[PDB]
């Protein structure tokens, strides 16, 4: 079996994506944030606290046929960004895209942060780390993918985001017409629970490429790209007026700039992200100071490929018994 659905930015800056996920019997569906950064499938819900609700569609497991609450189950995240969610789980089915799973944990939501309730576009995260990562107690659950795996044509996904535009999940195939020239694949450890693979190296605009080691996870659910502050600190060294402002929480440049490229190493193959890639538009309405996307990593712990580096390639994530990943532009 295969699947594939559109994926689409919820706003003009590409803050995140949406990919609409029908979940239930009849289906209800709802936009969720496929996010390969963690490993809960959560939703708002009948059951998410009133207050906390703010336009976003709801799950409502007693409408469903299919629906059975997993007794005595519960689960509680916490992301990079200060958010988190918790609630119950039920397990229902599932489908994405065309490709459908039955029985998979779907974590309903008691309770959101603020972050949450805030954005009215995103409905829930389905997440596609690894299991290990997955939140729900006593019994851990498995992923959509997971779950999906054993009935798909190929053991994989990839992500096609756009930038400024719609893109594609795939589940279960790779589509040859939808990148140029080869895909080039890496090594991934898995001893975090993420897709973590290593870089070769980087290149600002038509500078020289740096051969270089960076470790790093390729995270759709990450809007920017997070680097080490030696890397950052070069590429916002070649836009005249850019700096790191404490008050803001990290480079900042002129709106009037234009932004050189930065392309990342995927063993001998370069990825080029553009320059218009990395603006991610005024920090507040009005300023002429916009914010970069491209941050430091140093207060995280990890490097992060998040969707600034991710939507500038055709990214398989190859769930194989030794799973890697694979890079191509497009
Ligand atoms: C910023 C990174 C490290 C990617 C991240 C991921 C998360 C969510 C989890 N706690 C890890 O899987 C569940 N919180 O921070």
């Amino acid at each position: 079996s295969t699947g594939s659905a559109t994926t689409t930015p919820i706003d003009s800056l590409d803050d995140a994506y949406i990919t609409p996920v029908q979940i239930g019997t009849p289906a209800q569906t709802l936009n969720l944030d496929f996010d390969t950064g963690s490993s809960d499938l959560w939703v708002f819900s009948s059951e998410t606290t009133a207050s906390e609700v703010d336009g976003q569609t709801i799950y409502t497991p007693s409408k469903s046929t299919t629906a059975k609450l997993l007794s005595g189950a519960t689960w509680s995240i916490s992301y990079g960004d200060g958010s988190s969610s918790s609630g119950d789980v039920y397990t229902d089915t599932v489908s994405v895209g065309g490709l459908t799973v039955t029985g998979q944990a779907v974590e309903s939501a008691k309770k959101v942060s603020s972050s949450f309730t805030e954005d009215s576009t995103i409905d829930g995260l389905l997440g596609l780390a690894f299991s290990t990562l997955n939140t729900v107690s006593p019994t851990q659950q498995k992923t959509f993918f997971d779950n999906a795996k054993a009935s798909l044509d190929s053991p994989v996904f990839t992500a096609d985001l756009g930038y400024h535009a719609p893109g594609t999940y795939n589940f279960g195939f790779i589509d040859t017409t939808a990148y140029t020239g080869s895909i080039t694949y890496t090594a991934v450890s898995t001893k975090q629970g993420f897709w973590e693979w290593t870089s070769t190296g980087y290149a600002v605009g038509s500078g020289t490429f740096k051969s270089t080691s960076i470790d790093g996870i390729a995270d759709t659910g990450t809007t920017l790209l997070y680097l080490p502050a030696t890397v950052v600190s070069a590429y916002w060294a070649q836009v005249s007026g850019a700096k790191s402002s404490s008050s803001v929480g990290g480079y900042v440049f002129p709106c009037s700039a234009t932004l050189p490229s930065f392309t990342f190493g995927v063993g001998s193959a370069r990825i080029v992200i553009p320059g218009d890639y990395i603006d991610f538009g005024p920090i507040s309405t009005g300023s002429s100071s916009c914010f970069g996307g491209i941050q430091s990593s140093a207060g995280i712990g990890i490097n992060i490929f998040g969707d600034v580096a991710l939507k500038a390639a055709f990214v398989v994530f190859n769930g194989a018994t030794t799973p890697t990943l694979g890079f191509a532009s497009k």
